[PDB]
């Protein structure tokens, strides 16, 4: 008897930690220690998907004496309207109501066209440069920040100002750096709201300003803008890096995709399913039980913390035959859980899929000899950031 402790070690740079797969083989739910509170860890696909749809399991903490959280985690929860359990129902409902129509089919069609040209230009610059090159800096970072500049209606050079703010805000290791970065985000966004009130354009804050005959306060509008900026590029960057590494590891699949770029949507879905880095602490969705819930023979009690392991569930053999294998020829694969499920299902997921499809339609057709310029084992997943990620990806081509 040894209580497992999150985070678990992973001897590889990607995939699921061996002890989490061990727990998944035993059963769907286990009690575990963490760096803070103990929690229920749910690792099988069926059970994670069912609990993500359970309205008794919520982001907010209902406990009278809530455990302490890092400044980074507190900011994340507040941007998601989860910081007060008594107001979460109304505030979270309004959050989704106001954000979902900012990603209409009209906007996404226009953005797809611009995204495709931008990737073409990014890869032309990459192809003309002399290796070794940092693929993370000149491709993975540049496309999603271009997209956020478009959503916010700001010059592309602004991403040189805000491009590290998601990392800094979500630095769990330094509460002072986290709070100081978040203040820069707030200042920038309040500046942008004030500008869009006199100079609106085809962009998200202009639409929120116009909403309901101007019923929203500037602080309400900026709060929504901060969520778009802080959630809307960094995780996509990480998926471009992980998708590149996964395809480099699977040359038969990579050659299939180079030959037929019509396989890109299927490759993107496999990349999202399998793309988990380092110890994979970002591939857990955190919840608290607001009422008792039974999972198998296990009772989750009101107030208990729950970690829904979307990464491990996406590797679950019960849901994906040979769940550890990258296979873009899967016939009717189950819907993966990398965007979540249920009440908080990712708002940007259709846009994120457009970006990743445009990249992997083009990458290995444009750079057929692309490969790492350093060993995989030298690539360092950044465990202290809520969103993880690699800091650099050196390549040759
Ligand atoms: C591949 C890239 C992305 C991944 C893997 C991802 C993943 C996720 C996941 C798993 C959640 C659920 C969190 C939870 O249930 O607690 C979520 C929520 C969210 N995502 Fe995404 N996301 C991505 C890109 C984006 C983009 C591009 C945007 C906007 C431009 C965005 C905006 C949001 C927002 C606002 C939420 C909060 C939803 C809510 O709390 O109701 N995300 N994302
Ligand atoms: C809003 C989020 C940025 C989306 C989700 C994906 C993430 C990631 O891929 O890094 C974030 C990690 O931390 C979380 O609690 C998550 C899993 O819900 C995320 C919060």
């Amino acid at each position: 008897t040894d209580l497992p402790r999150l985070p678990f070690d992973n001897p590889d740079i990607m995939g699921i930690a061996p002890q989490m797969l061990a727990l998944q083989k035993e059963g769907p739910i286990a009690r575990v220690g963490t760096a803070g509170e103990d929690a229920w860890l749910v690792t099988r696909y069926d059970e994670v998907r069912t609990l993500l749809a359970d309205r008794r399991l919520r982001l907010s903490n209902p406990n009278p004496q809530p455990s302490a959280k890092s400044a980074a985690r507190a900011f994340m929860v507040a941007l998601m309207a989860g910081d007060d359990h008594e107001t979460e129902p109304a505030r979270h409902a309004q959050m989704r109501s106001l954000l979902i129509p900012r990603f209409s089919t009209r906007r996404l069609r226009l953005m797809k066209t611009r995204i495709e040209h931008h990737v073409d230009e990014l890869l032309d610059q990459l192809a003309a440069s002399a290796p070794p090159v940092d693929l993370h800096r000149v491709l993975s970072f540049r496309l999603p920040t271009m997209v956020v500049c478009d959503l916010l209606g700001v010059p592309l050079a602004d991403r040189e100002r805000f491009g590290q703010w998601a990392r800094g805000t979500f630095d769990q290791s330094d509460n002072e750096h986290s709070a100081n970065t978040f203040q820069q985000v707030v200042d920038y966004m309040l500046e942008l709201v004030a500008r869009k009130r006199v100079e609106p354009g085809d962009d998200i804050l202009s639409e929120l300003i116009a909403e309901k005959d101007g019923a929203l306060s500037d602080a309400d509008i900026a709060h929504l803008g901060n969520a778009v900026l802080l959630f809307g590029y960094e995780t996509t960057i990480v998926r471009i890096d992980l998708g590149t590494l996964l395809l480099l590891r699977n040359p038969v699949q990579r050659a299939q995709l180079a030959e037929d770029p019509g396989l890109a949507p299927a490759a993107v879905e496999e990349i999202l399913r399998l793309g988990v880095g380092g110890k994979g602490s970002n591939a857990l969705i955190p919840r608290y039980a607001h009422g008792d819930i039974t999972v198998g023979e296990t009772v989750i009690r009101t107030g208990d913390a729950v970690m829904l392991a979307i990464g491990a569930a996406n590797y679950d053999d019960r849901a994906f035959p040979d769940g550890g294998l990258f296979d873009l020829t899967r016939v009717r694969p189950r819907s993966h859980l990398a965007f979540g499920h249920g009440a908080r299902h990712c708002i940007g997921r259709t846009l994120a899929r457009i970006e990743l499809t445009a990249v992997f339609e083009r990458l290995f057709r444009r750079l057929p000899d692309l490969r790492l310029a350093v060993p995989e084992e030298s690539l360092r997943w950044q465990e202290h950031r809520i969103t993880g990620g690699f800091d650099e990806i050196p390549v040759t081509f």
